[PDB]
């Protein structure tokens, strides 16, 4: 478990750099952050042949300058991301049957293109490729002394599409215990020492696969799927749920709803504009985690999982104090309020108002 502490936000990061990260840019992510995941394709730039081995170095040089920091490697339950050497040619090099592929042309079932390079996807009804998926990453883990792992798209393979032109439509449960076998298997590599952290929680799955794993994201924290009212309570419900077990909930919050690297007209602002923009807005989606924060509950902010997509910006709440919280939040209405040892936090999930009253 990385060190917890209330003393200030507990903050989580998880970026990709094309590039080797610059001196400055380990220092930031250092003193920001003791929780970090490098993304997929991290590195890729500087080694093409083997990213994951600069995914190492940078992991260990944030480590040299925090050596409380825990760094997780990427890992896709579903999709074979063709960066790292162990997914290069995936189709090519392995059985027919260990690919998803459509029942009717035996052709791949793919998850994209990347350029020129056909992005695979795995087989995970095969038993054979479900011990591959461990051993490879859990290998990898051991080898270049990562503290975990970051299990990325657990339920994405009960996608309609997948289920109707390649697993069958009657598969949807058997791959949920593909995936509890997959976690099995990795956790006695990487052992109780280290993490296993999936994604996620939803609200097309939840706390179901907390049981085989240390905890979990909660990608799309007002955004996209769930940006309502309701489902930022239903949140607040699995992350107390997963508290109670001792897990790890990582909230991945957005400025605003479409405020994401997808979005066009802000992304093409300039970087001075989109840090503005997301300094002043920061305040609603911190309230809102810090209403539902439990022991072990970390917060992600940013617009995107690149590097300069605002999760190295010094924020200033995250710098005051904070300290313990005096109890559970309280409900009035659509109002949610909760009190810290140097902190009042108020939301409006209706009007989508907050404000954090820092004693």
């Amino acid at each position: 478990m990385p060190a917890f502490s209330w003393d200030t936000v507990p903050v989580y990061l998880h970026f990709g750099s094309p590039t080797k990260m610059t001196n400055e840019q380990v220092q930031t992510a250092a003193r920001l952050s003791n929780f970090i995941c490098l993304e997929k394709a991290h590195g890729r730039t500087t080694d093409r042949e083997h990213p994951e081995r600069i995914a190492a170095e940078d992991a260990q040089r944030i480590k040299t300058a925090n050596p409380d920091a825990k760094v997780l490697m990427y890992w896709n339950t579903l999709i074979a991301w063709p960066f790292t050497s162990y997914n290069s040619d995936f189709a090519e090099t392995h059985p027919e049957n260990w690919t998803l592929r459509d029942r009717s042309t035996g052709e791949p079932l793919l998850k994209a293109m990347h350029g020129s390079t056909p992005v695979y996807q795995y087989n995970l009804l095969n038993p054979d490729v479900r011990k591959w998926w461990a051993d490879t990453i859990g290998g990898a883990v051991n080898e270049f002394n990562f503290d975990g792992v970051f299990m990325d798209a657990v339920s994405q393979s009960k996608r309609p599409l997948w289920l109707q032109k390649g697993w069958g439509l009657d598969k949807a449960d058997e791959l949920d215990a593909a995936a509890v076998d997959m976690m099995r298997q990795t956790k006695a590599i990487i052992g109780n020492n280290r993490l296993l952290i999936y994604n996620g929680f939803r609200s097309a799955a939840g706390t179901e696969f907390l049981p085989y794993s240390d905890g979990a994201q909660i990608e799309h924290f007002d955004q996209l799927s769930s940006i309502t009212k309701e489902d930022m309570v239903a949140y607040w419900k699995m992350a107390a749920t997963a508290a109670k077990d001792n897990k790890i909930v990582l909230y991945k919050a957005w400025p605003d709803h479409d405020i994401n690297w997808l979005n066009r007209k802000f992304m093409s602002q300039s970087p001075a504009k989109k840090e503005a923009f997301a300094r002043e807005k920061i305040t609603y989606p911190l309230a809102c985690y810090l209403i539902g924060a439990e022991e072990n509950s970390y917060f992600c902010y940013g617009w995107g999982y690149g590097i300069d997509d605002g999760q190295l910006v010094d924020y200033p709440e995250y710098r005051k104090p904070l300290g313990a919280p005096k109890s559970r939040a309280r409900r009035t209405g659509w109002i949610f309020r909760r009190e810290f040892e140097h902190a009042n936090v108020a939301v409006d999930l209706e009007n989508r108002k907050a404000r954090i009253q820092w004693l």
